[PDB]
């Protein structure tokens, strides 16, 4: 149980107000943790700023080596990290341990390698008698704001490319889920020079506002809700801060008549509900051609109904709780508002579970229409909707008439159709005949209200550099 | 006398309010032009949105061809274009014809070539049994907002990459300098399909606010002031619009003891006052090493005093007027504030010219200190200040202690020093033993409050695309 | 009608031996052209080496501009180039004019653009206190050897990236087909500085050998047979000359049971027999799944039998003659070899056309086995074989057990299978559900005995550069 | 000492003839090692080729992990590798351990990361209704030939990119210096799947020729002499094998009047004679402007003469022996022909050292002229020549009139000139005011008779891939 902030190479108790941290599987408080005070946010940013003079002139190879050691330390401590995440998030331990930990280590190893591989334009005399070259320099201090659904994983996605690029970082995890960030703080303390990495604790208003609005923070990076994104953008507009934003999605799952229906069902059973659907790429919005609609709904309803909820440290557990009491009510409301339309049918689920801890039933809803709030707004819970469609053109225009733009999939056995739909979809990512898969080499990020900017890949690193032109007269 | 807007392939009169356009050399009204109405702003964006369906799916080759045509049409009308810009802007005719026109033509020809040269990640199996590929797709409707200092040039810088990336465009020129834009509108009418290029006219509040606020606008690109920049980021925050920003600069000209002093004087006499200093890269704030400080002030004062003001259409004319009455007043005020410091000597200039038109005397200001407003804040007039400095480390630190980050130069004969200073400058571009030189291949753009995003280069193209990951299960 | 060599900016008669050039549709001599003498070969190389001192220091902009004006000139002379190519090669006029001319113009336009877009590595301090940058400089004099199948087109493929990169070029066309290249010589005389382009006439032994063996030639680029590839490689090994090689292919066309059979027939009818099959990507070797083999053989033999041979200048003509008397004998003996195998049935064709000029009948052969010479060796004629297969793995292993690696296609409606096979095929190109399509943006070039290096695309330009590291100590 | 071959996952004794390995400090025989037999060569290529089936389809993540593992194993055994290298090559122990070992480990760590960062072209529709993507797939079996100057390091330069690209490898070390190769074999046995790495022992003619001439080998990579290069090119010509060649250089050291003479002296003293000058980037050829010529020659002579020879395992030792008796015989004869020219003065050295072991005296030769053999031919021993020049243009022309193209440097304080001369030099790399410095991210490789292709950097990985165009019809 580690509870202190990391500021300028030191572990320090927050001197701000204490706040409760819950075990969502039971509703019990794990502990109370004191927030960073106004003075602590400011000290953190100042240390980062002072660390940048030397840190921002390091070589790729030195940064690469810091990142590989950070990778090793997380890997050697995988068990402890999974346990804290499962306790804090209610993730089934086996899921946290087997799926997330290996990914988090790999993010770090991949960004170590990428640090050393940055592209440019050929240097030469584009104007007679002058030599031009292009560099990628870092920006300075980055404010990173991580969400509650993948606490350590988001932390890794924000830290790794910022560091790789030669910036100093001030990280605020969600106040719901600080436990693994504060264990990382303890373990990562001496890997980077003092002030290069600072990790704080507390709420958006009390810690987040002073952080993101500091005159020395040159870039804010955020993964959370659109209203938060909107807020950070206006709040930092007076200093034209670089922003980097991932604000959720509402992935259409387009299933045509020639899809392997069993594979769709097997897929959605996992991708609709994994992490209780609190996932920015959740397979939550099915468009199913009218030919296969009834068969899909029946078979999906029956596969979803067998998802096993239980203790997170039980291996048989597939579906854990929601993140907080408030989130549970949020998800519950959305479903009741679906029900209230009169044409949406509950195929299975649609209830909070009995007990303490924040469990909602795995839910499937059918007969959802394009203009329904269930289709158009992100629910972020263990809830999947099904909408009938007639034809390719109509369903592509529906999928793309969305304010979201992060992820999507198409299920069809036809080569031509898969490539047509793929080319047209206005989403950061499109899977063909699967969903959900990410690799550290391939960029994750949105368009429209989903945001802009990439996590993972070389693009991810590029977002934390400024491209510069130096032209030398002969 | 071309006064009509281009909306959906048609030349139409503005149905909003009449406004005056002036000749800055004489102070006379050139004509009055009806602004675009609220309804016309909305029709333009609707046209571009509907045109995007087909235009976003065109090939690189087809967009390139359209862009070569556009280039052609500008070069065929270069003499006319240069005349309109001179009349509206007060630019010397020979300068607008011999410097601006070819560069404009070349911007379009460059971007035609780069539309076909877009980079990606090697397609392949990053996860066993799944082929990943990476795409660069267009955003939709771009709202482009251009300044009054380089009206046709900035229009090109905004039009060329956005079209090359596959977007549709709604362009608003400065209400002060619309004449080349409206001539472009007539000339380029049938080169792109209806709705792909739309050009309007009117002020920021009455036309720019409803344009950048349109729900169908996905990206807003602005060259203009910091205040305008902050306001647009605030205004479009609610829809997380991509923003692309170039908000000016204050280019440090760092001159060491071993510099070629006569080449510095020759350079600054051009690059300080070209365009009356209304240039986002003007050589406007000199740091001069103490060994050469007084000789430089001496020789620069004498060279700046000879700069010739006169009729724009006269080949001997070197310095034209400022853009408007209010911008003359702004510049004048700045100069007076420097005087009132008590420690700043006027070496030459520092008065408004008698006569009609908005002429300001070419001005050198000496004894400017680091913390003076004349050093920290962009004047955007024919005014340069000179500050003495001691040593390399001190001056780099002073130069980098700015809210601006666009352009800069270092003058020194030593290779080591030139590279050391160039590596450390926090500026989008640094020149060595010159200033001011731009080529279509090399990006131009800032950091800090100068903004982010590039114009020109492969990078300025990348800015109008979304990176997409498509992954196909085997 | 044009017969002079281009040497150092002058048009001059060969002083070597006269050689005959035939019209292959009639077997008549078009004219006799004197070869470059050994002195002229030396002289053209020394002119290119002399021109390289300035040409290799030109800006991308200037090279681009040369290339666009060359593109204009070809376009302007489209009709004439098509007639000469049709006369000298037997290509149906409509095809040379409508297919080849527009691609040739486009190649030069594409490379104009790509010349300004060359990639590199971010410049920076990879070693503390040292700034490294990466350049892409030209090699020098490039000897270019073109084949008889696509005379002007291959001339464009060799010239365009070599010039774009800043090399000087000494081109040798096939002695069988020099006519468009000599017209090129006249037309292009003055677009580049003297000696930057040189065009010669003559055979391999008398002209190629002295050219490719010249001490100042730094790179040889050849499209032609494996034996000429082998020979050039030996003959230039003494001076580690850079080689660039496209040596033919034997494209596997893989047809699965779920293919659109009618589309495969339509495709192979054009792509097996376009240019009388004298094409490096011809669809010449079908592997047909057991399920559809017999249907495919029946439908294909019926489609092949309608191919209309006749006067090249007739709009209805689809199949022109072979390139020479010797090539006709070669093709003929290949077909008699299959037949003598005792298990290959002639479905249609399989003879010489009556009359003069070098026409072979459009030919389909069925029952060819994996180890038959008809399957294994390039015939380069209007001849296509068909071989049954059982399963996917078997046939991918068959297709890959070849000495060729240039092009290939897979025909299947199944997305999974399309991507599996495409991933696995050991060929420079793989089309899915089509064949033969090329674009200037995408590379074309082989592996194994097909050679190495690309034509078209940014990669094609890269092949004519040396990457250089300049490291500057602080 | 370890003497066994690594073939297909097993350590086996050579079954060919026994060859002596020498300690070049003393002339003692270290041991005898049996060569691979022709059967063993064949068996190695066959194991690699069978290993490719699965190894060529691994993900970048997997290969990178094998590479990080191998880096870990070399690092963990750093002290032993350096001892073996020292005993084998006469390298001073402190030099091999402090300089060579860290750089070798880093090569592997670098390539591990680069394996996951491969660039491509943007996937999309370059031809309407067709989706194009670009991949980078492995070649299959690579034969790598390592030299005796940096045995382990060159084995890493060849192994790391070939493996990162997805190829299998059969490495032949120099028969002179196999000890670290065969220690690596032992230690690396189980890191890769069976047959993915194979390490043989033996001579160019008995093991080399059958290895590089094998039908399953698709690429040959050689670092060695020009003769050897020319021979590998002719010998593999019949199968058009990809070759990859680093064949030496003669690096010009260009020293202008404004150079820091003391820095030039301190530089060359190290870079002229490190590794007894048996380096392809040796600072061996000085061009010294007439103003500073006599001072440089005096001071250089005095620095060179203090170079301390002595036992390799002694900390004070700076200069070790040459690599063998024959190489010492060669070096001594190159110096004798320089003396017999009648115009070269021996400033210091110019003799074999008394004793056993192959020590030659650190040697400085003055008054050598542009056309002398000592200036035009690589010597590869502790020998440096000095040539007086008059002007910049003359010396750049002198430096570029070489059949070498690997490395070079320029020493001058002037920014203009350093850039002018760097841009013009026809050398794969140019240092400015230093020489010799290599880093993993930056390519090393030549042009002209120094060969082509690159070691280290992303370029060096690209050299072991085939770019492929996959195009899917809609
Ligand atoms: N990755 C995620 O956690 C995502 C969450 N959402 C949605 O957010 C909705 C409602 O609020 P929450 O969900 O609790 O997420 P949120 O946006 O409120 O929280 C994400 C992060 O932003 C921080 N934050 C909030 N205000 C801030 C401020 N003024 N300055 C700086 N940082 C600030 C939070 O403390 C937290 O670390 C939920 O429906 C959830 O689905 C949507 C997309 C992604
Ligand atoms: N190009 C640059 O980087 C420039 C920096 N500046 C600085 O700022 C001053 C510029 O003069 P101004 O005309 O006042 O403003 P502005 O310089 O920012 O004009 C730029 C463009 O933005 C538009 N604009 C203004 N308000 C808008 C709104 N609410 N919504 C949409 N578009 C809007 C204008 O109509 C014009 O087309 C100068 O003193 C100079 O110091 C000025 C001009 C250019
Ligand atoms: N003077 C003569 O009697 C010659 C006879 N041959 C023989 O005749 C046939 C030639 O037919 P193609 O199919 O045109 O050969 P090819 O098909 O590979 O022709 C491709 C191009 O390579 C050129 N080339 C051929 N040998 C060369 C060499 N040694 N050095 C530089 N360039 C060279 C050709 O002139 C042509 O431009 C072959 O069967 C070959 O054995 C080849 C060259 C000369």
């Amino acid at each position: 149980m580690q509870h202190k902030l990391l500021i300028n190479g030191e572990l320090v108790s927050g001197e701000g107000e204490k706040q409760p941290v819950y075990n969502p599987a039971t509703g019990d408080v794990l502990l109370e943790i004191a927030e960073a005070s106004a003075e602590q946010v400011d000290a953190a940013v100042r240390a980062a700023d002072a660390a940048f003079a030397e840190w921002g002139q390091t070589t790729p190879k030195v940064r690469a080596e810091c990142l590989l050691k950070l990778a090793d330390v997380i890997e050697e401590n995988g068990q402890v990290f999974a346990e804290l995440e499962s306790r804090n998030c209610g993730k089934p331990l086996h899921s946290a341990f087997n799926d997330e930990i290996p990914a988090i280590v790999d993010v770090f190893r991949f960004f170590a390698g990428a640090a050393r591989c940055l592209n440019g334009l050929a240097a030469g005399e584009y104007l007679e008698g002058h030599t031009s070259m292009i560099r990628r320099d870092p920006l300075g201090v980055v404010a990173s704001i991580a969400p509650w659904n993948y606490p350590l994983m988001m932390a890794a996605w924000k830290l790794a490319p910022a560091l790789a690029a030669g910036n100093c970082v001030v990280l605020k995890p969600s106040e719901i889920t600080p436990l693994t960030a504060l264990k990382l703080a303890e373990l990562a303390k001496d890997i980077f020079p003092a002030g290069v990495v600072n990790i704080l604790f507390g709420r958006g208003k009390t810690v987040g506002d002073p952080l993101t609005g500091h005159p020395k923070v040159r870039m804010v990076s955020l993964t959370g809700s659109i209203a938060t994104g909107e807020h950070i953008i206006s709040h930092t507009a007076s200093s034209i801060k670089r922003t980097h934003m991932e604000l959720g999605g509402k992935a259409p799952v387009i299933v045509f008549d020639d899809a392997d229906i069993e594979a769709v069902v097997e897929g959605v059973r996992t991708f609709g509900y994994y992490n209780a659907g609190q996932d920015c790429t959740a397979a939550c919005r099915i468009y199913a051609q009218k030919g296969i609609y009834d068969t899909l709904v029946e078979k999906l309803g029956a596969a979803v109904a067998t998802l096993k909820s239980g203790a997170p440290d039980d291996e048989s557990t597939e579906l854990g709780p929601l993140s907080s009491l408030a989130h549970l009510e949020r998800v519950g409301k959305a479903v009741e508002e679906a029900k209230a339309t009169g044409h949406i049918k509950v195929i299975t689920g649609g209830e909070k579970r009995k007990g303490n801890g924040y469990y909602y039933a795995p839910t499937l809803l059918a007969g959802a229409l394009q203009d329904d709030a269930i289709v158009q707004k992100e629910v972020f819970g263990p809830v999947v909707s099904v909408t009938p469609f007639d034809n390719e053109e109509q369903v592509v225009n529906w999928a793309n008439d969305s304010q979201y733009g992060l992820a999507s999939s198409v299920w069809t056995k036809d080569v031509g159709r898969a490539h047509r739909v793929s080319a047209r979809l206005q989403y950061g990512c499109t899977w063909v005949n699967t969903h959900f898969m990410l690799v550290s080499e391939m960029p994750h990020g949105g368009q429209k209200l989903s945001g802009y900017g990439k996590d993972m890949s070389l693009y991810g690193l590029e977002d934390y550099t400024v491209v510069r032109h130096v032209m030398v007269k002969h």
